[PDB]
């Protein structure tokens, strides 16, 4: 009746971690990304698969799903997640080989806000509300049209822990109301504010730019402990530095105010993804 | 090599379709789920992730896939192919001698005991939709159990029970009294094993009817064929099993044969209304190992 060409040629490894590996692959002449999970992180494959089995998310700012594959091996299970391939790589990688003008800085952050507001919002008829729970520049891909898309729904919740560098105060101090879905949206908004800070630093104004640095680069070690982060974020209540040079630029002044309204200690005071999108459409 | 050719449809219901396919020259079974049963696909995928699930009397897993473009999703389970089909099919076209009757029912008991018993690995597994259509016949004369889409997992070792998330219920005709009257204790793993033992008793009865003794054999019939309408509803089955307290009739010719006399005793100890009085899968396997 019909042939099912399932052969994906794995061409080069574009990512490796504890989690497993991502490969650039070829299916029918067409690039795909293949995430091969470690046995240690099987739960992230199951959670992303269960989510996509519940709702087939389709959004220009969400990494495009192609397939979940489980293949039986002699004495193990092989778990692959297959998605759209973005040759420009992660925002993390990208911010380290370019600076940004005002148009490209706004296009990036508005696209991430659009992807996040799409996750957060319940649609009837539709989709459940979704919180990401591991938003960071490494989990955002850059597209050729200058918009981004959000990747990695292995920790997502519908209505492993977060990267410690990006954890909100209520996660570090264990006061998060874990039976309140809104609590998880507020944790993503905190993380969003740090990504906004990472991008805004690489936007040029009056001939000046900051070097790419991760959030809290100046106050915590590489691979910060849970304790290291709690002391900075909860006990001392430190926030990322806004450089003086931003206050000469109308875009970076508005973006400083935005990222501040993502970092309130009180989660319920933080802006929503929808309110961030509205603010970004009125900037410039 | 991952490339699969779909050669013919061997089955089709509201569940979806099964196809005979070719994959590396070998026959494979490809099940394509309806979107209405997406929760069974995911649950079956969870169950086949258990590497110690593999057993001669459990349908062998090859791959599971969810594939999507735009708003369209396909859900695939790929297994080993059994060209003799299901026990339900086979029992309609053949009678059985003693040796073949015991080999079939011992092999089903052996698969079920494998599911039910924790390995310290593999959780304890209750199937919850055991029936002759979910049992495939192999060329060595043994059977394997298929369809883990309703299965419940338990570990005594970590005190965890995973009932999963599937609104699907068992085939009505094979439902235990406590399933039909909805008094089944949902947070008790032992409850789900006891539901499997009930259904197993019905499968034993379907098989034993086809074993010849003294030149006599019954026609193939499904459980409760004589007491409910065609395509019985949940309420139809609750009436006969719960209100009327019916159980399958033991043909009197069985009492002339030592094997069928022993099997009649066995299946009746699967059918107590008190779930805790029913035999365990391991006891059934040990009893069938000693019967000849
Ligand atoms: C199983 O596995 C993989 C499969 C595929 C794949 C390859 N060709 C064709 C398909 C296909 C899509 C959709 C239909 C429709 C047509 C009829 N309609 C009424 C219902 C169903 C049929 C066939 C698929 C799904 C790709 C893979 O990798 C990219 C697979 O492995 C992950
Ligand atoms: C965050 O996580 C996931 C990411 C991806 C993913 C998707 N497109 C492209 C990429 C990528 C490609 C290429 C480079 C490099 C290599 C070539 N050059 C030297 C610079 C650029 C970096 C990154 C990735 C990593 C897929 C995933 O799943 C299948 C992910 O997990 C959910
Ligand atoms: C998973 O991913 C990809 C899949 C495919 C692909 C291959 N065969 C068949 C199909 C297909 C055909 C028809 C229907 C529908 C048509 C409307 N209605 C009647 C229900 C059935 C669905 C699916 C597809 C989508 C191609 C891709 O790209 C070229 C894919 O992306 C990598
Ligand atoms: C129950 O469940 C699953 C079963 C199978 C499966 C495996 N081998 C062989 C079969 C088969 C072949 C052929 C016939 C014949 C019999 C009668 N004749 C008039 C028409 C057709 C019947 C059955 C099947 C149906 C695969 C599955 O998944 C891939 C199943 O789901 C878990």
């Amino acid at each position: 009746q019909r042939t099912v060409a399932r052969d994906i040629t794995l061409l080069e490894c574009v990512g490796k971690g504890r989690y497993g590996e991502v490969w650039r692959g070829s299916w029918q002449g067409e690039n795909v990304a293949v995430k091969i999970f470690s046995s240690r992180d099987e739960k992230s494959w199951f959670r992303e698969t269960e989510l996509y089995n519940t709702v087939m998310l389709r959004h220009e700012n969400i990494l495009g799903f192609i397939a979940s594959d489980m293949t039986s091996r002699h004495s193990s299970t092989q778990l692959w997640l297959i998605t759209h391939y973005h040759e420009m790589g992660s925002l993390y990688d990208y911010l380290q080989l370019t600076t940004l003008d005002t148009v490209s800085c706004l296009r990036i952050v508005l696209s991430i806000a659009s992807g996040l507001a799409h996750l957060h919002i319940e649609i009837f008829g539709g989709k459940p509300a979704i919180a990401h729970r591991d938003l960071k520049s490494k989990n955002i891909l850059v597209k050729k049209n200058g918009q981004c898309c959000i990747a990695d729904l292995g920790l997502a919740v519908m209505h492993r822990v977060g990267t410690k560098r990006y954890m909100a105060p209520e996660v570090l101090d264990e006061t998060i109301q874990v039976d309140c879905f809104d609590s998880y949206k507020r944790v993503d908004i905190w993380a969003f504010g740090l990504v906004l800070w990472e991008v805004a630093r690489r936007m040029v104004s009056n001939g000046i730019v900051e070097d790419y640095k991760p959030p809290f680069y100046d106050v915590v070690p590489n691979d910060p402990s849970f304790e290291d982060m709690r002391k900075v974020v909860c006990v001392d209540q430190q926030r990322p530095n806004i450089p003086n040079r931003w206050f000469s630029d109308p875009t970076l002044t508005s973006l400083a105010k935005l990222m501040k309204e993502c970092w309130y200690q009180n989660p319920s005071a933080r802006l929503t993804a929808l309110r961030i999108k509205k603010t970004l459409t009125k900037i410039d």
